[PDB]
C-alpha cells in the first residue's frame, strides 16, 4: 500500500480508504488510506519548521537537490511510465517518449533557473541611501495537482516552489495518486525532512483542510473553473496569494491561406492527445469560408482513423477518459450539442461499449459561436468547427471568451500571423502548429483560465517575494 | 458640485447624495451625488470599448499621455494641495512639499517605465520554432483608492495601469473624493474617451457593482483587511486577478548599538506623519533592554512636542484623523491598551476637545508582544514600545505577525543589519531610517498585508500579461 | 561666432579658424575657431572634477535634467531644423518631421530608462554573505559625432552617457558643428558645470588629444572603418573601453513571394534618404530570379522620379552629399562600377552640374557578389541589384560580409521570414520594411560594423559598470 | 605525450617541442609538440564549419552538453587535481577542495544560465510593427588562458562561450597546458566535431596566428597588462570584439572599527593563496592610523607561520611561483621595495634556497601611496601595508589606480560599508571578507584591469549578440 510523506518519514494515512481505478479496465487497482485532518496539520507544521533552515539555503544548494531529484526520476523512468499509464489510461509509449523526459527536463530547467533570478540595479535612488532588491521565498506552499497529467503537473508545482526556497505540501488528485506517492518514496531523502510533503485524499476532506490552514502562505491549483472558484473563496479571508490554472477552450484559427493537411494532422494529434483531457487541446476550430468544406472532410478522415485500444499496446493512439464521473460530463456535453438541429456529427458521437471509460473521437461541424459546445470546455476527445469570414470577426469571437490559455493561427501570411498573435487574448499563441511546450517558455492563462505561470523564469518568480532593502549612509 | 468622468464626458451622479466632511472643522464641505448602478455599468462598457484601440497604442504614445498628465498636475499643484488639505486635514505645507511632487514623480516614472518592460530572449527553444515573449495589457481595470492618501494612491493605481495599456475605472473613497474628481476634469482630454473613468460612491452601492462586473478583468485595492476580505470573496467566482494593499503594523527594531536621537527624531516624524494614518507608520517599536529606558524618555520628549493645529497654518505638524468613524476606532483601540495594568501612557492618551477629529499623539510603553496594541493595526497617531533581549527573539516576534508590509532596523553593526534584513518577513526593510519611498523601488506587502506591488517596474508588470508566441519555420 | 562649452562656461576656441560649408550651395556659411590642445585638456579636467558630485546623483535627478533638455530642444525645434538643413543639405521638411522629434524622443526615452536599470536578485549565493549588483557610471566619456546625422548622433551619445551618470566631452564632426554648438548654448545651465562639454575641431588636432587623454575612461565613436581603426589603435595602450559604430552595407533580400511595389517604394525612400548617407541605407539588393527583371524595372521608375533641389523647398526629396571630399569618394566608387562590363546603369550614374555637391540617384543592376560595388560601402545615393536563386545561397552571401549592422527580408512566407531573420548576421533585420528605428530598440553592428549599441536599455548599459558587492554576515 | 583537439580528433602537434616544468622541483615534467601555423588554421576552419550547425542548437541541447562535461570533470576530479598541482605547484588539497568543485560548478551554472537569457518585451513600439529581441551566438571564439589558474580560467572561457552557442578554439598558457589537454580528451566526444578545439604553444607562434585569424570573431584574454596590450593592438585592424581580464592590485581598506584578527586571518589566506599569483589577491593594505601598529604585528605573526613545502603534502599552505621567469620578476619588484629607506620588512623578503621556484611570504610595512610596491602589481606572495587617516583620503588613494578589479573594506559601521562600496572603482567590493567568488555573481575589471565579465548571466551575455527583429503587419 502506498504511503504518505510527512516530515521526511513515510506513514500510513489515518483517514478513510479510497479506491483508485484503472480507467482502461474500469477495475480497482488499489485502495489507499487518506490523510487524516491531524496528519494534514502535521504536514503543514513540518513544512513551517523546515522553512527556517531551507529558506536560507543557497540557490546552488537547491539546484543540486533538483538535479539529484531529476536523476532519480530518469533512472526510474520506465516504472513511472507504467504507473502513469495504468492509473490514467494514457498510451504507454506516449508516457515513455513524451511525458517522462518532459518531467525530467522541468526539474533540470528549474535547477538552473534557481540561480538566475532577476532584480533591479542596487544603488542610490535617494541621496545617501543604498537600495537593493532581493527575491526571497514565500514560505509554506500548498500544491493541488490535477488528474490529467498527475506526475507532470506535480513537477510543474514542485520544481519552481522548491527552487525558490519554499517548503511544499502537495496533494495529487484522489483519482490519480500513484505517481505522486511513488515520487514521495524517491524524494524522501533528497530534501531535508519537512521540505517536501506528499499527502493523499479528496478535495473535501484533505484539500480543504490544507488550503485553509493558517500557516499556508500560498496555494497553487490546477483544475476546473468549479474547483478553482471553491478554493479562491475559501482562502479569501486569509488573504493568501494564489496561482490558478483553470483549463481553457483553445481556438484554432484557420485561414484560406493555410496548409489544410498540416492542420488536419495537427488537430488529429493535439485535439485528441490524452483523450482531449488537456487545457491546451485544439478543440475549437474556426475555419475560413474558402477552406471550410475541404477542411471538414480532411478532419473527418483524420479523426476517424484514430486507433483506440489497450494503453500498453504500442499501436494505441487514443486512451479512455480519467473516470466514470468525467465520462458522464463529456457524454452530457456532446448530447447537448447533438440536440442542436444545425450541428453535424462528422465522426464519433457517443461513448463506446466496453469495460473502460472510452469515448469515441468526436468531430462536430457547423457549430455556431453562441453554441454551448463552442463556449464551454468539454475536456474530452471532442472537436468543433465553426466557419468565419474576416480577421476582425474571428478575432472578436476568439477574444469574446471566458478562457484565455492557448490558441493557434494557421496561415502563410507573415503580416497576418503577427497582427493576430499580437491581438489574441491568450497566454499562448502558436503559428502553423499547436500544443508545443518548452521548459524555458511560460504557460499560463488569462481571464477565467487563471493567473500565474508554469515553467520559465516567470514560473519561478511567482514563488518568490520581491523585497526592497534600503540602507542609510 | 463635482462630476463623474464617464467615456470622456463629465456627468452628474444619478445615485444618492453623499456628504463630504472637513476633518479639521467637523463641518460638511460639499454634497456629491453618487454613481448609479447604470452609470457604473456605463463606465465599464466605456472602458471595454476603448480597450480595442488603447491596448494597441505604442508605449511611446502612452508615455506621452502620462508626461502630459504629470505636467497638468504640476501646473495645478497649489489647487490640489488646498483640496487634499481641506478634505483630509493634512497640514497644507506637507502636501505642497511632499505629496504633490511625489504624485508628479510617480506619473513621470511610469511614463519612462512604460517603455522599458522586460522579456526573455526570443529564439529557438524548440528546433525549427521561433518563440518570443510579449507583455500585453490585461484589459479593463477597476481601481479602489483609500482615504489616507487620496490623490497619491490614485496615482499609484492609475500610472502603472495606464502605462501598461489598460483602461481604468477608478473609485476614490467616499470619505475623500475631491482630488480624484478634480483630476478627472484635467485628465478628461489627455486620454481617449473611455480609457479613464472616475466614479464616486460608497463601497456597498458603487464599489460592489464595479468589482463584481463581468467585464472587469482586474481589481486593485488599498484599504483595511476587512474591506479586502469582502472584495476577494466577492470576485472569487469570476476568477479575477487582484492586487491587494491591506495595511500593516511596521516594526521598528532598535539595538543598544543604535543612535537613540536619530530613532527618536525618526519615530517623531514617521510614526505620526499624516496622523499615523499610513500603512508604513513606525508604530510598533522593539527596543533592546540596554537602551530601552533611555529611548522611552527621548520618545516622550519628541512626541509631546508635536504641534497640533489648523492645516493651513505653517507651524502645524499633526492633523486630525480622516473621519468621525475612524476617530472612534482609534479611541477604542487606545482605551483597550490603557485598560491593561502594565501599559504606561508616556504622552497623549485620549482624543482632544474641539470641533475636528483630532487625537493626541500617543506613546504607550511597556507593551508586551501578546497585547492587542502590538498585534492589531491602530492606523492612528499611536506608538507602542516593547523591550527585547536577543536578535533571534526579536526576529521571531517581528515575523510572528499577520502583517508584512514594512519594517526598520536601527543598528550600527554591518553584520547585524544585513543578517536581519535578509530574514525579516516584510516587503520592505529600512536600516537606520524609516518611511522613505522612491518611485523606482517596489512597495508591497506579504501575508495579510496583501500581494502585488505599487511603484517600480514590478508595479507596472502587475498590470501586464506575459504571453508566449511561437512561430514554426 | 559659435562658442565652446567648457566647465559650464561658453568660450571662444583658441585654435585655428575652420570654415563650415553649405553643401547645397558649396559656399561657406561661417568660420569657427577650434579648441586648442589646452582647452581640450581643460574640458577633460572639468569633466573629471564634476564626476565626483555628478556620479552620485540619483537616477531621478538625472532623468529631470534630460527631460528639461528635451523640452529645450522641442521649443527650439524650428531653429535646429534650419541649422541642420543648412549645414547638411537635408531637405528641411524631413528634419522638422523626422529628425527633431526623433532627437526629442531619444532624450525622453533615456530620461525614463535611467530609472529602470537591470540587476540580479540580491541574496545569499554563498552561505552567510549577501551579494548585490549595482550599475555605476564609468567616469569621463569622450564622444565623437559623425557628419551624416550631426544632432541625432549627438543625442545618441549624450543621452545614455548622461543618464548613466557620466561626464561627457563631445566633439561633433568639423564638417557639421552648428547644431551641436547650438545645443551647447541651451544645455549650458541644465547640467552642473563640467558635466557636459562641447568642443570643436578636426580629428587630427582636437579628436586625437581628446581620445588619447589619460583621464578619459571611455570613447564612443561613429564614423567610417578608417577613422575607427585610427582611434582603436590610438587608445589601445591605455586599455580604454570603446563603443564603435562603423557603417554598413545593409542587404535587402527580395523573394518571388514579395510585394514588388512595396519594395520599390521602400528602396526609393530608404536607399536614398539623406542622400544615401546612412549606415542602414537599403543599398545592396538581392532579388530572387523569378522577380528580378520585374523589380529592376519598378526600381528604375521609382528612383528616376526622385526630385533633387533646394533643401528649404517642400518638394525636394533628395539633397546633396555632405562635402566636396565625400562627393569625390562616391564618384570614384560609382566610376569603378561603371567600368565593369556586366554592370547596367538603370538610372543616374554621375554627379550633376551645379554649385552644390549633388549626385544623381544611381541604380546599378546585374552586379555580382564579388564586385566592389556590392562589397564596399559607398555611403551615397547608389543602389545595386544582384540576382539569387535559393535561401541558402543568399544567406551565405549576406553573411559573407565584413559589415553586420542592418538588413531586411521581403517575403510573405511566415516560415521563411523567421528562419532567415534568425540566421542573418546583422544587428537588425526588418521584414517587409526597412530603415525603421525606435528609441526602445537597440541599434548596433556586428563584425567590422562595430560593437556596443545606440538606443534602448542596452544603449544605457554600455555606459555603466556592473559591480558585485558582497557583505559577510 | 599529450595531443591537440582539432575537429573532434586528437592529433600530435607539428610545431617545435616545448618543455613543461614542475615549479616545485624545477625539473621538466614532459615535452609537448606545439601546434603548427597550419594546424591553428585547421582548428579555426573546423570551428567555422561547425558553427552553421552548432549555432542553431537549442539552449536545452547545449545545457545537456555542459552538464555532461561537468560530470566528466567531477568523475575525474582527483586526476585533474594531481595534474594541476604537479604543473602549477598549487598545494594538492586546495585544488581538490576549492578549484575542482568550483570548475564543476561553473559548467553547471552556465548549463542552467544558457536557458535563461534576458531580452526586452516583444511588442509594437512602432504602430503596425512587431519588434522582438534575440540573443544569437557571435561565431568562432578564440580563448587564451593564463598560467595562474589553468583549468579554472579554461572553464571561465569555455562555459559561457559554448553555452551561448559559439565554437571555441582555446590555447592554454605554454607554461601550464596539462589540464587543458587532459580536458580535451574527455570533451572530445561531448561536443560535435569542431565545436571545441584545444591547441598548444607560445603566444608568439600559436597565439598570434590564432588571435589574428580572419575567421575569429571574438578574442577573450586573461593575462598581464603587457600581453593584453599586444593582443588589443594586433586585432585592432579587424575590429574584433574583445573580453579583457588584465590583473589588478586589490586594496584592503581597514578601519579602527574592524576586527583585526579576522583581517589578519583573511590576509594570511587571501594575500598568499596560490602564492599570491591571483588578480584578486589581498596584496595592498590601507590600515587606519588607530589600528595600524596593532595590525602590522598581527599580520607579521600570521604571515610568518605559513608553511611552505611539497604540494602533495597535506600540511603545505604555500606553493612556489609558476616559473623561473616569474620568480625573477617578483624578486626584482621586492628588491626595489627593500631599496627604499622607509620600507620595513616585517617577514620574508627574498627567494628561498632550494630546487623549486619558491619565494618566502613577504610583508612590507610603512609603504607610501606613491611607492612602486603599492602602484604596480607584483603578482607574488607579497603584501604591503600603508597607513591612512580619513575615508575621503583612502577613497581617493584606492581610486587613483590604473587597476579596478577587486577590493575589500573591513569595518563594522553599516553606513561606512555601503558609502565606500558605492564609491569604490572596482568591479568587486567585499565587506569584512575578501577573495570569495560565486558562479552567479560577475567578476570583471574596470580601467586597465579590462572589461567584460567572467561568471554570472553577464558572463554569458558577453558571448551573445543582441539583435532586433522587426516585422511589419
Amino acid at each position: 500500500q502506498y504511503q504518505l510523506l510527512i516530515n521526511g518519514v513515510l506513514v500510513d494515512g489515518e483517514g478513510e480508504r479510497q479506491s483508485v481505478y484503472n480507467p482502461a479496465t474500469g477495475e480497482v487497482i488499489l485502495e489507499i488510506a487518506e490523510a487524516s485532518p491531524a496528519q494534514v496539520d502535521a504536514a503543514v507544521q513540518a513544512a513551517d519548521n523546515a522553512f527556517a533552515e531551507w529558506g536560507q539555503t543557497t540557490p546552488k544548494a537547491r539546484a543540486e537537490c533538483l538535479l539529484k531529484l531529476a536523476d532519480s526520476i530518469e533512472q526510474n523512468a520506465l516504472e513511472f511510465a507504467r504507473l502513469e499509464s495504468q492509473n490514467c489510461g494514457k498510451p504507454l509509449h506516449c508516457v515513455i517518449n513524451d511525458e517522462i523526459p518532459a518531467i525530467v527536463d522541468v526539474f533540470r530547467f528549474f535547477a538552473g533557473a534557481a540561480r538566475c533570478l532577476s532584480g533591479l540595479a542596487a544603488g542610490e535612488y535617494l541621496e545617501g541611501h543604498t537600495s537593493m532588491i532581493r527575491r526571497d521565498p514565500i514560505g509554506v506552499v500548498a500544491s493541488i495537482a490535477p488528474w490529467n497529467y498527475p506526475l507532470m503537473m506535480a513537477a510543474w508545482k514542485l520544481a519552481p516552489a522548491l527552487a525558490a526556497g519554499n517548503c511544499v505540501v502537495i496533494k495529487p488528485s484522489e483519482i490519480t495518486p500513484l505517481t505522486a506517492l511513488k515520487l514521495a518514496v524517491l524524494a524522501k531523502d533528497i530534501f531535508p525532512p519537512g521540505v517536501l510533503n506528499v499527502l493523499f485524499g479528496r478535495g473535501q476532506t484533505v484539500g480543504d483542510v490544507l488550503t485553509g490552514h493558517e500557516k499556508v502562505r500560498m496555494v497553487s491549483l490546477t483544475g476546473s473553473i468549479a474547483t478553482g472558484e471553491h478554493i479562491l473563496r475559501h482562502t479569501a479571508p486569509a488573504i493568501k496569494r494564489t496561482h490558478m490554472e483553470l483549463g481553457g477552450k483553445a481556438p484554432v484559427i484557420v485561414f484560406d491561406d493555410a496548409d489544410l493537411d498540416a492542420v488536419a494532422q495537427g488537430v488529429r494529434t493535439f485535439g485528441f492527445y490524452n483523450a482531449g483531457q488537456d487545457c491546451t487541446a485544439a478543440c475549437r476550430i474556426y475555419a475560413q469560408r474558402g477552406i471550410y468544406d475541404a477542411l471538414v472532410e480532411k478532419l473527418g478522415n483524420a479523426v476517424s482513423s484514430l486507433k483506440m485500444g489497450a494503453p500498453e499496446d504500442e499501436s494505441t493512439e487514443l486512451g479512455p477518459l480519467s473516470s466514470l464521473a468525467h465520462l458522464k460530463r463529456v457524454t452530457a456535453a456532446v448530447e447537448e450539442a447533438k440536440a442542436l438541429s444545425h450541428i453535424r456529427v462528422i465522426t464519433g458521437g457517443s461513448q463506446t461499449e466496453g469495460k473502460g471509460y472510452y469515448f469515441a473521437p468526436t468531430l462536430l461541424a457547423d457549430a455556431k459561436q453562441e453554441d454551448a459546445i463552442v463556449q464551454r470546455e468539454v475536456f474530452g476527445p471532442v472537436v468543433s468547427i465553426t466557419v468565419f469570414d474576416d480577421e476582425d470577426q474571428v478575432l472578436r469571437w476568439a477574444n469574446d471568451s471566458r478562457y484565455g490559455l492557448a490558441s493557434s493561427v494557421w496561415t502563410q501570411d507573415v503580416g497576418r500571423a503577427h497582427r493576430l498573435s499580437a491581438r489574441l487574448q491568450y497566454g499562448c499563441t502558436w503559428i502553423n502548429t499547436h500544443f508545443m511546450l518548452v521548459s524555458e517558455m511560460p504557460h499560463g492563462g488569462q481571464k477565467q483560465s487563471g493567473y500565474g505561470k508554469d515553467m520559465s523564469l516567470y514560473g519561478l518568480e511567482d514563488y518568490t517575494l520581491v523585497r526592497h532593502i534600503m540602507v542609510k549612509h
